[PDB]
């Protein structure tokens, strides 16, 4: 079916558990034995959020190569994306390290560092440009350049120095800031909004490495960016936009890691962007 008609098919019948728990029964099943392995405990925030094996991300260490984090390869859309958890106290390090080898010009962070009245992930980046950041365990540094609040989001300007050979790079910072504690947005228009300003930054373009985009366990707010992007490219890609099925595009991400849309309330607010996202493309 097309998607707006769907869409309140869906809204009228009251089904979005149903169609919800559809996909989570299709959805693949891949072995993550390296997450569980005993000496990776302290790198995983959460114990039932782990990424697949064929597809995680390495670290160029030979020490210990893990991150939670994946590698999401969308071949007709000709898009790639990292997805990855919040860092840890003991993981910040390697965040920037996978930033660094991964060749990423962009981050985009879709959570506030409290929410609930608990730490949803680790104060990673520095908040005055003249109190740099060491992360001595990876040789990296990490200077804050230049910052630009706005309503519904802030654009750091940051610099990360390889230290070993003194390079330097340009990494841009796009935080959303104002995703609710509980449910989700009323209206997509400023999600929707914040995914065209990463867009136009050069961020998500073949002349870079995938850009890096978490949450806190980096399957669902963050999920919800990278569905809705594809499906948006896909729409203006193909000769007939509403050939663009927006479970099937899903279930083809999460070969690549588990989990992603969390809850039937987040899948109908991307059904929600998408639609609305269609009609401001024209
Ligand atoms: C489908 N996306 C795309 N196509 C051509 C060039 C760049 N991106």
């Amino acid at each position: 079916m097309e998607m707006e008609k769907e869409f309140e098919q869906i809204d009228k019948s009251g089904s979005w558990a149903a169609i919800y728990q559809d996909i989570r029964h299709e959805a693949s099943d891949f072995p993550s034995r390296v997450a569980k392995l005993p000496k990776n405990k302290n790198r995983n925030r959460y114990r039932d959020v782990s990424p697949f094996d064929h597809s995680r991300i390495k670290l160029h260490q030979e020490d210990n190569d893990y991150i939670n984090a994946s590698l999401i390869k969308m071949e007709e859309a000709q898009r790639s994306y990292i997805l990855t958890q919040g860092p840890l106290p003991n993981t910040v390090g390697h965040f920037w390290e996978m930033v660094w080898e991964q060749k990423s010009r962009g981050v985009v962070m879709l959570n506030r560092v409290m929410e609930k009245g608990s730490l949803k992930c680790a104060q990673y980046w520095p908040q005055k440009e003249e109190k740099e950041m060491i992360f001595e365990d990876t040789n990296l540094k990490l200077t804050l350049i230049s910052e630009d609040i706005k309503s519904y989001y802030t654009v750091r300007q940051l610099e990360l120095e390889n230290l070993t050979t003194q390079e330097t790079r340009e990494i841009l910072h796009f935080h959303y800031t104002t995703w609710p504690d509980f449910g989700v947005p009323e209206s997509p228009a400023s999600f929707l909004n914040f995914l065209f300003k990463v867009r136009e930054s050069g961020s998500l373009s073949p002349e870079h490495g995938p850009v890096v985009v978490h949450c806190s366990a980096g399957i669902g707010r963050s999920g919800t960016f990278c569905l809705a992007d594809t499906c948006l490219l896909l729409m203006d890609k193909r000769k007939d936009p509403s050939s663009v099925d927006i479970k099937k595009v899903l279930l083809e991400m999460r070969k690549f890691r588990m989990g992603l849309i969390q809850t039937a309330d987040q899948l109908r607010f991307s059904y929600l962007a998408v639609i609305e996202g269609a009609k401001f493309i024209m």
